[PDB]
């Protein structure tokens, strides 16, 4: 049976509670990591946050034309009427997105600040049958749709180089990375999926510092109640992790099992 | 004759947590745009703010944060507030303690007590041109002291800039190094609140997502009842009148006012 262990693993940080349960074995809600609900740093960083250095729009309707500047930094606006993502949107290569800011003419409601207004969709932490915890809708949720983002502990690559643990990285774009072993939100409990649902995106919202973009995750397809998010962990992840698991998403398309790995070895031979 | 008229819907385009309209009934004075609105302080040159998330002091409460065993209300002798998030009776109106928030580093959860500056506006205020003073800032409610009303927002300078602003009318002073938030070209409500001898509100010095003692951030408290349509001030103090004497005088009508031309001139006076 299915009891729900903690109603919200966010302590009330985000705009919903975000419940933990487990219908398959004896482990209580994870303890063994700190929530946070925006990017953390534990070293020098000095992310550029001077006023002047924003690009900015001079709208004064919603920035929903052509002329608004902010959505020409990404081709054009992204987001339709809705905040979700155009259709057109290219889910392979996504562009930088840049909303708008505290630079900007226009409002705190216009209609490019979709990511930094925060989670709007039900999301649930639950216990996969061999994936550890991962994270499942309780709603549907359209194609292009903000889910959540990938938030931790902001390190360089030179810190993730000597870290035990790099379960929980992922690669900004010298170069950086949000270490969400110690530090992070929700995101850090989504599981790899070969035939994934959600995409990153890099967005720039209240700075415009280049080496920090933040990871917006958005639904690449039409996501129906309870099924469980996912993304593409990538090569790097895989490279280094196969020799110690195999991926369990059980997709025809699987590229990371035992049985893909062994057919890609015997074609060598 | 003369009409009040709804010049501005919310002066801080949606970006408090209810709207901030304009009101002139006095003057054909419009909106004010000659500044940026931003709701939270600014940067316009690097100031290492300490943002490192290890050296936040932070508290192992398992509770609401109510009990005495709070590290964060230690950090302030107590915490100040009471459930309904007002400042104790008690509280040292005249030499206020720094305050320390609850922060991200912190077990308890977001709803906890010791979170009112953080959680922002509530109070109904309403930008309105004044009588003798130019703009300023009333409520549109009854306001039970100890409120927290808004914080001082503006643009993060370091001492030897303010040396050379030509415009010195918007500078709240912090105080090693020394610094001042100047609500000149970025401000919020708080850059329009008029100065009074016998205010109503007191600044207080409030420590919530980083703990870098250079960068208080200033919350104003109600220090009585404030009625329904009252003007909110707080006391400017002897630098800002010591400079400004000069140009124009105090006009806030109190029969305590010590800045006005008559306070002056009668301190002429018995010096001869
Ligand atoms: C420029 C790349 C930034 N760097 C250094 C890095 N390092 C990873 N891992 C190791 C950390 C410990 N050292 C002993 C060797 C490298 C790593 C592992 C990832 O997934 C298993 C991953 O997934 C997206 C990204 C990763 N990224
Ligand atoms: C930490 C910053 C300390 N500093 C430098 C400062 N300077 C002010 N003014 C001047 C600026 C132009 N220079 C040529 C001479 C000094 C000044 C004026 C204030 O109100 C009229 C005030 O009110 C609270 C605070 C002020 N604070
Ligand atoms: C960022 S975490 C995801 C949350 C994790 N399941 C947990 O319980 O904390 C990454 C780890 O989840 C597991 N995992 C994620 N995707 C997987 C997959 N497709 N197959 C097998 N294990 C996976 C692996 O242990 C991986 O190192
Ligand atoms: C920070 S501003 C306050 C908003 C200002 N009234 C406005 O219209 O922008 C400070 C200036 O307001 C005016 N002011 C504020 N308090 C005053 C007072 N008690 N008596 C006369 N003028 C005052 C002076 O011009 C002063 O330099
Ligand atoms: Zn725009
Ligand atoms: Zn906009
Ligand atoms: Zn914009
Ligand atoms: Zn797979
Ligand atoms: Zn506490
Ligand atoms: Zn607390
Ligand atoms: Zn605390
Ligand atoms: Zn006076």
């Amino acid at each position: 049976t299915e009891k729900i262990i903690c109603r919200d693993v966010a302590r009330g940080y985000e705009n919903v509670p975000i419940p933990c349960v487990n219908g398959v074995d004896g482990e209580p809600c994870p303890e063994d990591y700190k929530y946070i609900s925006e990017n953390c740093e534990t070293s020098t960083m000095n992310i550029d946050r001077n006023i002047t250095h924003l690009q900015h729009c001079t709208c004064v309707d919603d920035c929903s034309s052509s002329n608004c500047l902010c959505g020409q930094l990404s081709i054009r606006c992204w987001y339709d009427k809705d905040g979700r993502l155009l259709q057109e949107f290219n889910k392979i290569e996504p562009p930088l997105i840049f909303e708008c800011n505290q630079a900007c003419s226009c409002w705190r409601n216009c209609k490019n600040r979709v990511v930094q207004s925060g989670i709007k969709v039900r999301l649930q932490l639950y216990r996969t049958a061999k994936m550890g915890w991962g994270v499942r809708a309780l709603q549907t949720i359209p194609q292009g749709t903000f889910i959540c983002e990938y938030v931790g502990e902001l390190i360089s690559d030179a810190e993730a180089d000597v870290r035990e643990d790099d379960s929980y990285l992922f690669d900004l774009d010298e170069v950086y990375c949000i270490d969400a072993r110690y530090y992070g939100n929700i995101s850090r409990f989504i599981n790899h999926l070969c035939d994934p649902n959600i995409i990153p995106v890099r967005v720039f919202m209240l700075h415009q510092d280049l080496r920090f973009p933040r990871i917006a995750f958005f639904s690449s397809r039409d996501i129906r109640t309870g099924e469980e998010l996912g993304f593409d962990y990538g090569d790097r992840f895989w490279d280094i992790k196969s020799k110690y698991f195999t991926c369990q998403c059980g997709s025809e398309k699987c590229k990371h099992s035992a049985e893909a790995i062994a057919l890609e070895q015997s074609r060598l031979a």
